[PDB]
DNA sequence: TAGGTAAATCGT
DNA sequence: AACGATATTACCT
């Protein structure tokens, strides 16, 4: 297993994969993709947007969950029934069946893009986990502990895998490395990732 | 107030 | 390039 209260499920998501991306469009077309700007001043690589009640936004003054999209000022996009039933059916396989998201975000990796490690703690309950699924272009994926400094496990995930994890490694450390260019038939030239949460509650 | 918080980039 | 430091400091509440 990856870890205590943590699983990858291979390849889950490989036959819903081009309905997701369908509907990662028409979120995109209400929400686009955006580069968000770090409370420090530096612009994240990836490009983001948010569907469901509740989207993650930076703010001068931190990291929190907002209903409106801070970009168009509307409320993000309704989650889509083909996001929540594949979330719900890998949350379940993952040993966690009574998650409930409220937020789902979209990541959007070009070549070079990546995520540095960071623990996902902005959420009032911890109870509940984080499901990750891959689409597109394969990434290295690094999960740690509840150190900064813990050794990194560096797992490959291709497209349709989902990682779920919580409980005793609902905090543990984890990011993206640098986005390699290359092909995939469905995505072409980037790497989709959907992060669903519990964010509020 | 004065204790807590810095976490993406930079250096090795 | 895989790690550690960032604070022997600035910026807040
Ligand atoms: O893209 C991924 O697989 C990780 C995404 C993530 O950790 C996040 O957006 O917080
Ligand atoms: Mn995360």
């Amino acid at each position: 297993p990856l870890a205590a209260g943590a699983v990858i499920l291979r390849r889950f998501a490989f036959n819903a994969a081009e309905q997701l991306i369908r509907d990662i469009n028409d979120v995109a077309s209400q929400s686009p993709f955006r580069q968000m700007v770090t409370p420090g001043g530096y612009t994240m690589s990836v490009a983001m947007t948010n569907c469901g009640h509740l989207g993650w936004t930076t703010h001068r003054q931190g990291y929190l969950y907002s209903p409106i999209d801070p970009q168009t000022n509307k409320p993000w996009p309704a989650m889509p029934q083909s996001f929540h039933n594949l979330c719900q059916r890998a949350a379940t396989a993952a040993g966690y069946p009574d998650f409930q998201p409220d937020a789902c975000l979209i990541n959007r990796y070009a070549p070079g893009a990546k995520l540095s490690l960071h623990q996902d703690k902005c959420e009032p309950d911890l109870r509940a986990p984080i499901v990750s699924v891959s689409l597109g272009l394969p990434a290295i994926f690094q999960f740690g502990g509840l150190k900064r400094n813990d050794p990194l496990k560096r797992l490959l995930l291709e497209h349709g895998d989902v990682v779920v994890w919580g409980g005793e490694s609902r905090l543990f450390y984890h990011g993206i490395q640098p986005l390699k260019a290359g092909f995939h038939p469905l995505t072409i030239d980037c790497r989709y990732n959907l992060t669903f949460r519990q964010a509020g509650k």
